[PDB]
């Protein structure tokens, strides 16, 4: 489905951020944290890989891992 | 916390499609799907109450009575 090296890659990077965010219990606050923490990994990899010939790809698997990984720790909390 | 007026105007009109927002598997299409329902309810609020005195707050409740409606459908499915 995705690629295993950009999951290695974000996971890695982001994984701790992204649940932080999720962890906040005051539900906007952990709403907009989350999506800047996404928001974030989506521009470093659109800007990245802007040019690459995969890049639609890429970024499907970028959107695709991010929300992985919100429902792994949603999931996880509850 | 919130009015609670506000809170079954919003329940009733629209928990049903949040709902189904959150219960579309596929979570890249879930979470346009959802952000696309709270944009809604949030567009309505604003137009109504652009000009109100308590428009703010009114503001607050409508984005927390959203992510309380999420919370309790994300919970309910898992
Ligand atoms: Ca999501
Ligand atoms: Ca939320």
């Amino acid at each position: 489905q995705v690629d295993a090296d950009l999951q290695a890659e974000i996971v890695g990077k982001y994984n701790a951020d992204l649940q932080k965010a999720v962890q906040i219990e005051e539900k906007k606050a952990s709403e907009i944290a989350t999506e800047a923490v996404k928001e974030h990994v989506t521009a470093e990899y659109e800007e990245r890989y802007a040019e690459h010939e995969e890049h639609d790809r890429i970024m499907r698997d970028v959107a695709e891992i991010l929300e992985q990984m919100e429902h792994a720790e949603v999931r996880r909390l509850i």
